[PDB]
């Protein structure tokens, strides 16, 4: 038996976002990914244009059959949703498919660089605020964090402010809260990730020398690796390390020739480096 | 100076939630072999069609919209690999896509997904067979199972054809276009737990055979697994006999991994448990038919 | 349709019987990494020149004869990788070889083999140094050790340069031709059991450093092992920092394999003992100097 | 305790193009875990089955290398000879074997002289005459069928019986080598196939294996063969196990060349199959009782 | 996260490669945990002229009692060389008490070879072994053991039809699957053969192999070990015959070409990694 | 000519029916690594002693009978590897066995099996500890856990030693005999779910450390798995740091294979699921304390 993950994400043909990242990563990590597609696109929405087909009306039809099949899922991992209407459907899906040992992961995909993704609006943000209440683990980037808390984007927070924000989000329900893409004061070529585990009341941080917002889909890569790592039995900080190192390699793999960063990290090139432990701890308790 | 990029494969297959078929097999296998899979989805299903029931959304109308964007982006594919299509109307779309995106060094692979166990898949009819006969004329490599071979040739299904009769069929299909033709799921003489594969390569005029101690028809999607491995193996520069070896070894490990406990075979081979074996040394399996 | 051949590397190095230097390192490493190595031998020796004595046969006058046959065969190289040369006359022969055999996608790698530990290798003098200064202008990637760096820049050897000064040396050398410059065997302040490697890529204008707990100068031919892994890794499409990690980790393993018994370090790293680890997942240690 | 990296002195030429001699011996034996220490016999641009080649005879340098090796006190676990640069090298290489063999050394001689019933380019009966001496100093010899007849001093015969083949093996073994292996034996009525025959004086056993390739089509196939045999033996494998590893590795390398325009003069695609050397093998060799 | 467990009811012998020192490495290598119920401790196998011997008859019920306290469950029970005739009742009760509906019960009815009982065995061990085999699903007598089990005189030359009969006569006693090893091959003194019957589908199989297993002590233990593992992995009976015979052939050939004391057994550890790969050329035949 | 046969290891451990300890771990591991394991059984037990109970048969009186037969056979062992002993009287038996069967090139490995979690194993007392102190003087490699270390040194258990203190413990034991001392199960400050291993080699004077994200004491028998891998790695000619890396990575894998479902940790690591990883390339983990 191979554990099954219901992945509630869009399918985009080009760019490395959503299902075309989730599927390869989590399959490589030993988990069967069962897609519940939210939308179909030619490519991600950080290109100038894209085709877009909303799958809101098909999703209950898929779920209906999954019930008929009596499929059990070990995890439900959500990301980019096709319409605000889908939060209700997904939230009911989690309600009806959760099990005592389910892992529920929500990447609250709303935007990056201080801005909502194309065509998203406050209806999506308000609904997503509900969706996170169903999850065990959430992975907002800094843009999403402030949309979720209904505050304005602020790039420069203290570590204590960041720990407050982590607690505020955990109070909405999730035991594990992870904030990605946090600027590093007076280090403009670095990013950091902050995490909180309610169980044991622990806070972590990792500094990593890349800028994920240059590469669409890095949140999907990050959260995919976090999901598989936790499901394999790694600790939260171990998971942070695996995810951040994997993304670092994927980003570095694009260096030294002309590259259109919109195509994403070079996933397939570095995919086999997931198959190893990180023999150097980079994480710290804060 | 030198560069050695990640190659892109356009994958023209459905997306199914449960079962291990189509994009949920093509994506993981080919990504693991080092290729970016770019999906051109043909349909969305709850699960594959050999379950008693399934949801279904035909993506025929969305396809040209995706393709027109890919033209805008100026994406170039090193290979196009087709399988399960959502309507007979898609054949013209996919044919035009192949025509407009193929490069001189492109690999075009068509798994002519029509049926298995001697019958068409749920809701497939002769119009889909008819159109599939045209699509395969566009491909460099085709991978019919035995049910599909007979539909392609417009002949009745026979489960006891001779070896030279099979070479005959391989040539007949090759003459319609494909340099490489592979026939999967050929029943065996006296061995009801075994199956076989036959192949022909117009380049060098060679014929191959492999014998397999498994019955792939018992596991929905094993043709998607087979052709994915074939496609990555050929793209890595392996010879046809090596590609046959890798595809059949992989499938064998995938099936044997289900043994030992109650298993619902409709869920497919245990892909994720054997996916890292794609890297390993491959035992020679195929042999030349002289 | 797909053609993806075994790439060929012309290896312009000596053949030494004992010790692990030059062709007896380049051939096994690059073959293991999937490349055919085609030797253009610069000299024949019984063993490397860091032993007290050695036989030596200069092959300068055979090299044009070999090049001439290669032209008649119409052989094409995907890369040209140079190292220890057998006389000062070879620099111009080799420069012409690169001129005539390079392609638009070629990778020209020159390890400017001149000396180590602050001294030239036995029988090298300033003529070899002055000529090598010319040859590096023709390369895409050069891999001097710290000694060779100061000989190339015509400045006195200095063991305590800053990161800032190493960045300036990298840039001065890149200004002479090479898009990628790697300086090996840099001492680490207050850490005498360690070595660092520094690199610059003019494309993207990035600087890298990696620190390792080994002393490469204790094991003759470690520059050949280093440069062979760098060449293979770049030809496989790895990024520069990934090449640096692969090369340094392989060498560390090769050094670690000699520990715990009486070993004559002049024999080199235990190459055969670690060769099958070239393939494996790597965790990154290289970091960007911003 | 220690279990070190064994060293093999490889007495072969260095050719730039084609997959023959040192450019085959070095990568195969290294991948199998042995340090190869070349004693080069000649330098060529390419193997001699191309229309032309450069050639530098290294006869005068070999004694200079051997002299340094004595001063270094280097010890070899094996000495593996193949293509030699002049008939004068037999004496040099024989004296090298005599002076560096230890009681447990493995001496392997591929008596490289020709193929397809003809001597290689510029070889003549002087090389054959001297090769007849060299084989008597070896523990293992690997002639192809052409070389077999030159060594025995009989006319080439394409169609011998298995019993005649057992006779030839025994006749060669009686000249010195415990193990005699004849490659490239035609298979009656199967023109797409080849066979290998072998004898081991230790245990008095005879082996045959039949394979679906034609090694003569790929220059250097004897060098791949004997390299894998040498490695297999040095790892402790039995003779029939070595015959199987060698023939299977070659078939994989030839199979790697199919289905695209390939210049077979370039050899088997060594790099493409090199990582298969160490995997489990099913045996096809069988004993001729 | 589960590995199937096999109770191995065999002796522990220091030197030679018999019994637990073959069963443990082979089955572990095939993915199963081997849990020993040791029948005896010896310095070496009993085809050497001398050996130490400690009978564990009295210890085995103590071990079984503890296994019941631990609530251990076995996927297979695989018996071989036993330390006294008294052990047969102990082992029968053990199978009775630990068999589950999906259990695979394998008995190698270890009694002798080369037409002779092993040292110190007599007709009491034979008589009890005839009982023990009635409890098994798969049995693997050599030809010597076959005739002892049948209470008929050893005969080196039987037709294939007699052999089919011998196979039925044993299946009648209980076992679904009966395999006879070390059968001579008429006119081929350097070969051996293995004959098998499956009451299911009523199928008879033969495989000829060019080795003489009686020259190497423990080849029965190797053979039955590989059969057990191969059956538990889901191979057919004939596939299992091929794997086991091929593995032994390699182990035997691994000893050729130098001074070797055959009493040390096949070179198991040398060829062990060849179990990891399927036989590509089947060599069994339906008879 | 070349002969290169199967090396034999005398394994002086108990045979336990259930649990993964002693001979039922030494035999599969070393056999898989290419070695013949010849057991000298110390005791027969139903199961290891960390279960709620066990049957126990002391083989002290049988061991001389076995040894006398082995002398008669003229058997020679390449290594002797000792672990759990059945009574204090066995140390003299075993010491005499090592004296009489060691050859100049033998490897003598002693796992000084006494206890864990700061307690002696069931029915062990100070007589066992005192005799074990003698036995380790005869070994080349010893592998105490931290509890065993303090018993061997006759000091009270303590959880928080500095690295300087651990290096001193390593010298104290190594100087009494063993060229190689390895201390396992050392707690990691502030990391309660991690463990550490420390080692010293007299040949080269190097001190090593490795940190692992597992708790070996949760899985009875992990010391036998550890020492078995150390033993086989060294006998294959690996260096000490490569042995440490292989042993720790094997145990990590074996522990991680138990995650995700209800598991009875008393059964040990999932040995058979990871046994085939032993021949994979392994990551460097161990590093020098300078
Ligand atoms: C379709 C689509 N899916 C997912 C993402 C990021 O998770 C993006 C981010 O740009 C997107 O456009
Ligand atoms: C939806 C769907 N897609 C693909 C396949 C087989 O290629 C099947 C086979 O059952 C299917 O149902
Ligand atoms: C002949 C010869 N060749 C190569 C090297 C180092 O690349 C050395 C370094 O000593 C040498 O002496
Ligand atoms: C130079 C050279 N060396 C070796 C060989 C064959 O081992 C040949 C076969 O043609 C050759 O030409
Ligand atoms: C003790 C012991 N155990 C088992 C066997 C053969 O299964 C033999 C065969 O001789 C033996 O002596
Ligand atoms: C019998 C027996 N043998 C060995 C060990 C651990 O090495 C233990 C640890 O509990 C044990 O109880
Ligand atoms: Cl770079
Ligand atoms: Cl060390
Ligand atoms: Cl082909
Ligand atoms: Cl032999």
């Amino acid at each position: 038996k191979v554990k099954k993950i219901a992945a509630v994400h869009d399918l985009s043909g080009m760019g490395r976002v959503s299902l075309t990242v989730v599927i390869p990563i989590l399959s490589s990590m030993g988990f069967q990914v069962c897609p519940l597609p939210t939308a179909v696109l030619s490519n991600h929405t950080q290109y100038p244009g894209f085709s877009f087909l909303d799958l809101t009306d098909e999703m209950p039809k898929i779920i209906a059959e999954w019930k008929k099949l009596e499929v059990q899922f070990d995890a439900i991992y959500t990301g980019y949703l096709g319409s605000p209407r889908q939060i209700q459907i997904v939230s009911d899906f989690i309600k009806d498919f959760r099990q005592p040992d389910s892992l529920i992961v929500a990447d609250p995909v709303l935007g990056d660089n201080g801005r909502l993704y194309t065509n998203f609006d406050m209806e999506m943000v308000k609904e997503m605020r509900h969706l996170i209440t169903k999850a065990d683990v959430i992975t907002p980037n800094l843009t999403e964090l402030f949309y979720l808390l209904d505050e304005p984007y602020k790039a420069d927070s203290t570590d204590e402010e960041l720990k407050e924000y982590l607690r505020l989000l955990s109070d909405k329900g999730p035991q594990v809260v992870i904030i990605t893409s946090v600027p590093v004061h007076d280090e403009p070529h670095k990013t950091s990730v902050y995490a909180y585990n309610r169980q044991g009341n622990r806070y972590w941080k990792v500094t990593c020398p890349y800028l994920p917002a240059h590469y669409p889909g890095t949140g999907d890569t990050f959260t995919s690796v976090i999901t598989g790592s936790l499901m394999q039995g790694d600790s939260l900080p171990m998971a942070l390390d695996r995810a951040t190192q994997f993304i670092l390699q994927g980003i570095r793999a694009t260096f030294g020739y002309e590259y259109d960063n919109r195509e994403g990290i070079l996933l397939e090139k570095v995919l086999h480096n997931l198959d190893m432990p990180i023999q150097m701890a980079s994480y710290e308790l804060i």
